[PDB]
């Protein structure tokens, strides 16, 4: 009897692995890595929260089971993400019109919700942004949905084409799923205004998308209440919608993968029978989420000391983000850049695209250490003041 | 338009959290929980276990990070888990023919097969016991997987009826998944010997079944080597082997989901090329697994006093579940039980099919207080020393 594995074509290599193989081998003193997709330090480290350790002593001093949880997770956790996310004293959640479980991690609730609808819905296409978050397309198709993408990016003029992004949603049909960024657009970091945000919530109900918000950055635009403004256009002027969340970055909980899925119905007796259905898509996947990160996130947003520092902690890393690009334009304007790149004091969050083609980001690698993704997308948080100079330098020298 | 979830159908209702809710409402004060599906010590509790809180401590005080790791998780838990499974000087884990996925928990491990058998395979049917886990169907159909079930528990006699099983599995085709539970068969306790295990692996691999092992109780039964010997016996005959492991009752650390899928392949190439597909699998579902529980597996195995404390814990709840049974078994002949009970005492792990109808089950919960599953199932770890006569002497009134 052959191998049920003896044929399995291997998997496509993981370029994003191949490039962080050759700049750890790498031993140019000069070298840097734009192409991280974390968030990191002035000194280039992506340390645990001291909030976060706070909260795991706690734990450590104070939890006497592990014993399983429900489907959906630790109500806590639930309740502190639908406030974080609507608002306390949302009419959306005094009317109980929303459901959340706990995920590992955003990822892990964007699945939820491809095997939900796929399940239990008759959509069957779910539209994502161009550029796109490369594992939108994977996670959806798992479930068997087609993945379409709208007209976002300006890439030339470097905008978010409102104009482009609304006509191209024409073909959305009723009963789509239609994802948006919550705020801070990965890879672009380019948003939506709110009267943008708005303009689409109102398009959305006379189209009849359902919405699915990601919101994996709230916090590292331009806070955290204005970060849930496009969200919250949304929740309300639709009954319907789902928001896959994540503490992975905000928390800097990566790898304790701490997310949830939100869904919200036009009423209580609707969302609660959907939920019902969500759950069983929870059971036939990994039956129950992790404790640990949904209880430190709990923790820190149940404790009034705890949380503050958290919030000083993510207005720390959104200052920083913001620093860095204003610094990077200055510095390639100060190393003679022929060209404008002022676009990038205008972009939320840790990515943007530098406009740079593959061939620069190439030549950027191999003649100055400087490595970013093919897309030119670059990580402003893998620049300090310290290396901005000489990165700058081999960005202009290679304009 | 609107509504994509106003015809959304009510999921049924599950008698587990219905049964816990009636258990939540009964103000009674004999109570005795013998449907949980958790191990509980001598005082009802179901404790986070010493080594673990080492560990934990361990952690919070040396982890400076909590980035991203690989979609596989920890190298070293992956090594650790490999070590349980296969044995130190492992043929298998020598000729590099094993690699592991750590994922949340053996559910998660057993839904991340099933897709990943789904995707790249030809598997079309997975074979499980009659009884099984009540989660395989759900999990493998999520998959787009048939389940389909083999003899296994004679109810009647109470034992596993080999011959049944054997013949049964005629049916199997090559290339279906046979799924056997490692050790402590849930939910009846009835394992087969070890020559009953050396003549499946023989079937297996004459009739060329892809095994998978779910093992999620090694320890529980009569030690860490002697649960696996079933496992090795496979490993030692089969190419081609799927584990998918559970640390969530031998850690007790349920509610972490620390688990893990482990391929094992003819050789490195190609388990490799079928690893990389998993990987793919695994980035379409929930990308990274959640690291405390797996960290502290690595920590405790990886340190031979916290490891020593830690099988010291697992011998404790092994034995007293034994004592258990024989108890059970005693106190039921002392009370006068109109019939023998004897085949419990031979039983592994914390569940036996008590033998109760669901008349018997349903008036032991509504006069007794006394809370079975209504298969009868019961979780002889909800047992102690103290509730025992009056358990003992409840079931006597209802035969």
């Amino acid at each position: 009897h052959v191998g049920t594995f003896e044929n399995i074509t291997a998997a496509p290599a993981d370029p994003i692995l191949g490039l962080a193989d050759l700049f750890r081998a790498d031993e140019r003193p000069g070298k840097v890595d734009l192409g991280v997709g974390v968030y990191k330090d002035e000194t280039g480290k992506t340390p645990v929260l001291t909030s976060v350790k706070k909260a795991e002593q706690y734990l450590l001093e104070n939890e006497t089971t592990k014993t399983y949880l429900g489907l959906d997770g630790l109500p806590e956790f639930g309740r502190c993400t639908q406030e974080l996310l609507f608002g306390k004293g949302s009419a959306l959640i005094n009317d109980k019109r929303a459901r959340t479980a706990q995920t590992p991690g955003g990822s892990g609730a964007l699945r939820v919700a491809a095997d939900f609808l796929a399940k239990n819905t008759s959509v069957k296409r779910v539209w994502v942004s161009n550029p796109s978050w490369p594992n939108h397309k994977a996670i959806f198709n798992s479930a068997g949905l087609e993945v379409r993408e709208y007209a976002y990016y300006d890439a030339e003029n470097h905008t978010l084409d409102f104009d482009a992004l609304i006509n191209s949603l024409n073909e959305a049909q009723a009963g789509d799923v239609v994802l948006f960024h919550g705020c801070c657009h990965n890879p672009t970091g380019a948003d939506p205004t709110l009267e943008q945000w708005q303009t689409l919530a109102q398009l959305s109900v006379e189209k009849g998308w359902l919405p699915l918000i990601d919101i994996a950055y709230q916090g590292f635009g331009r806070g955290l209440e204005e970060d849930a403004e496009g969200l919250r256009a949304f929740a309300a002027m639709h009954k319907e919608l789902i928001v896959a969340s994540s503490c992975s970055k905000n928390f800097g909980l990566y790898n304790e993968r701490v997310g949830a899925c939100t869904l919200v119905a036009a009423d209580s007796e609707t969302v609660d029978r959907a939920f019902g259905q969500m759950k069983a898509a929870i059971r036939a996947n990994y039956s129950n989420p992790p404790a640990h990160g949904a209880s430190v996130v709990a923790t820190i947003l149940s404790n009034d000391a705890l949380r503050a520092i958290w919030e000083q902690e993510l207005t720390d890393m959104r200052q920083r983000i913001q620093r860095m690009r204003q610094l990077f334009v200055n510095t390639l304007q100060e190393k003679g850049a022929n060209r404008d790149f002022s676009f990038v004091i205008k972009q939320n969050g840790m990515f943007s695209f530098s406009g740079l083609t593959k061939e620069q980001v190439l030549r950027l690698r191999e003649e100055f250490g400087v490595y970013a993704v093919a897309s030119g997308r670059v990580n402003v948080a893998g620049m300090t003041p310290d290396n901005m100079a000489p990165l700058c330098e081999a960005i202009v020298a290679v304009l």
